[PDB]
């Protein structure tokens, strides 16, 4: 159980583009890993809590990893977040 924060840094408005981006990436582990942004910590493949939350401008946020994947889920999304510019390291 490890959870990861970063920030949005794409600055786009994490949309169904970049918003699935670390959702696919975090909802495909099978550990526990969500998003968490304001403080609102939610499987970030969650649409409806998403919805209401979504980051983009220099937005930042908080991922969360938990189980096997913990490791591999978390180090893509972290990857992922200064990956596909939508949050740093």
């Amino acid at each position: 159980m490890e959870k990861k924060e970063f920030h949005i840094v794409a600055e786009t408005g994490i949309h169904a583009r970049p918003a699935t981006l670390l959702v696919q990436t975090a909802s495909k582990f099978n550990s526990d890993i969500n998003l968490e942004y304001k403080g609102k910590s939610v499987n970030l493949k969650s649409i409806m809590g998403v919805m209401s939350l979504g980051v983009g401008q220099g937005s930042d946020v908080t991922i969360t990893v938990d189980g096997a994947d913990e490791a591999e889920g978390m180090a893509a999304i972290v990857e992922t977040l200064q990956k596909e510019g939508l949050a740093e390291q």
